[PDB]
């Protein structure tokens, strides 16, 4: 038993809720919150800009040092950094960005990063301003992630559609 509240059970291990992921993180203080990152860890908008704003830009400062030392991530890759005031850790995961013309197939590789963590609070990878179909992202999530994932979906109308169309 954990502290996530009001989630809907989709499968044995995947749960979903209409909520702002930053607000969920503040309340639950999960061990791991997932960021919808890009390879440069430039957190300007969407989930990434949201999480970074809530950290008062500390996430961006830490990320800039990470990139200066290690260089960019790979599309489909990830790194673990601090969760600051939101979580113990932030797993920065890079899903493909269709609006950048990136390869849709890398979405499964991106979700495989979640399997390294027993429990995560996460967004749907490649959705929103990354350009992919959220219904597809949810399908790849359920078919790839074996650990316990609590998905926060910002948009109410999208949430309702994700639940109603889930196979
Ligand atoms: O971009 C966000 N989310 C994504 C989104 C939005 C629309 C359609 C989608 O498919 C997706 C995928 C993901 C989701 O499902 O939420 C987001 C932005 C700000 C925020 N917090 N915030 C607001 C103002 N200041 C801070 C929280 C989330």
């Amino acid at each position: 038993v954990n502290s996530f509240s009001g989630y809907l059970k989709l499968t044995d291990n995947v749960y979903i809720k209409n909520a702002d992921i930053v607000e969920e993180a503040k309340k639950v203080k999960p061990t791991v919150v997932v960021n919808a990152a890009n390879v440069y860890l430039k957190h300007g908008g969407g989930v990434a800009g949201a999480l970074n704003k809530a950290t008062n830009n500390a996430m961006q400062v830490e990320s800039d040092d990470y990139i200066a030392t290690n260089g960019p991530l790979k599309v489909g890759g990830s790194c673990v950094l601090s969760g600051h005031n939101l979580a113990k850790h932030c797993l920065h995961v890079v899903g493909p960005n269709v609006n950048k013309g990136e390869d849709i197939q890398l979405l499964k590789s991106a979700y495989e990063n979640f399997n390294q963590h027993e429990v995560l609070l996460a967004p749907l990878l490649s959705a929103g301003i990354f350009g992919a179909d959220p219904i597809h992202s949810l399908r790849v999530c359920v078919d790839t992630v074996r650990t316990n994932v609590y998905l926060a979906v910002f948009d109410k109308n999208l949430y309702d559609k994700l639940v109603s169309s889930f196979l």
